[PDB]
């Protein structure tokens, strides 16, 4: 790993590598470099998002393209690059969500796109349930039932995920993760139905 300006060293050591000390023009993005790391934090799916919010400014405020319209070509490149990858990593690790399974990435377990055959039966009546009383629901009080209900198991859920990576139990947190997906999509819908008021 060299320098595209100087061909300068970079050095075996700490992190932020934005800019070269040797002659101060901005680096290509490490790609190795994973978005905790980025956002200056822990692997952790808990996660501080005044703080992370607080990054994400610092950084944009270095890489912003904004600061580089008069630069070289390969500034703008780079700049580009850096501020598209600094939005990526807040987005993820903002949403408890997409935190969760990114996290389940890095430890290097892929997940599979919501296989709705994979799952439990108990889950499952649960899932047809909530189904049944929102396709029921057309009263705004029997649409608060249901948001209250997904909201309360939410909750249980983000508990549960946060013990599972607690004792680094994968397997439980993907399993709770893919849960959470459908809770999700139930609350968008909810959403989009509440559009009207
Ligand atoms: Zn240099």
């Amino acid at each position: 790993p060299r320098c595209w300006n100087c061909g300068g060293p970079w050095g075996p050591g700490r992190e932020d590598r934005f800019f070269c000390p040797q002659c101060r023009a901005l680096q290509a993005p490490d790609p190795t470099r994973d978005y905790f790391s980025l956002m200056d934090c822990n692997r952790s799916f808990r996660v501080d998002t005044a703080k992370l919010q607080h990054r994400y400014q610092q950084l944009q405020r270095l890489v912003h393209p904004d600061f580089f319209s008069q630069r070289s070509q390969t500034e703008k490149d780079f700049s580009e690059k850096h501020s598209t990858l600094v939005n990526d990593a807040y987005k993820t690790l903002l949403a408890p969500l997409s935190r969760g399974l990114y996290l389940l990435k890095l430890h290097g377990i892929e997940i599979p796109e919501r296989t709705d055959y994979e799952m439990d039966r108990q889950f499952l009546i649960e899932i047809m349930e909530i189904n049944e009383k929102l396709a029921e629901a057309e009263s705004e009080a029997a649409m608060k039932e249901i948001e209250s209900i997904v909201k309360a198991k939410q909750k249980e859920f983000t508990d549960n995920v946060s013990s599972a990576f607690e004792q680094d139990d994968f397997e439980e947190a993907k399993e709770i993760l893919t849960k959470m997906r459908y809770f999700s999509n139930i609350e968008e819908k909810i959403k989009l139905k509440k559009i009207p008021l």
